[PDB]
C-alpha cells in the first residue's frame, strides 16, 4: 500500500492505504478520531485534506483537480496514489480554503 499520514485534529497517524481501497479503512485501521460515512461519495463533510502526496479523487462532488493541488481531497471515495500526509476534518477547505495551506 502507499504510506498515508493521515492529520487528525488530534495528532497524525500513517496507514497503508491500498491503490484500491479508500483511505478511511486504512484510517480507521490506524486508529484516527476518523468517523465512518458513505464510503460512496454521497456528500463532501468527510473530505480530507492532500497535504503531503497524491490520492485518486477525482469523482469527487464539488472538489476539482485543481482542489487536490491545493491539497483538498475526498476521504470516502480517494486513496493515495502515492505516499503522502492527508488532513481529515478540513472539509471546509474544499469550501473556502481554511487557509492551512
Ligand atoms: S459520507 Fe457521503 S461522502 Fe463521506
Amino acid at each position: 500500500m502507499y504510506k498515508v499520514t493521515l492529520k487528525t485534529p488530534s495528532g497524525d497517524k500513517t496507514i497503508e492505504c491500498p491503490a484500491d481501497t479508500y483511505i478511511l479503512d486504512a484510517a480507521e485501521e490506524a486508529g484516527l478520531d476518523l468517523p465512518y460515512s458513505c464510503r460512496a461519495g454521497a456528500c463532501s463533510s468527510c473530505a480530507g485534506k492532500v497535504a503531503a502526496g497524491t490520492v485518486d479523487q477525482s469523482d469527487q462532488s464539488f472538489l476539482d483537480d485543481a482542489q487536490m493541488g491545493n491539497g483538498f481531497v475526498l476521504t470516502c471515495v480517494a486513496y493515495p496514489t502515492s505516499d503522502c500526509t492527508i488532513q481529515t476534518h478540513q472539509e471546509e477547505a474544499l469550501y473556502e480554503n481554511l487557509y492551512f495551506q
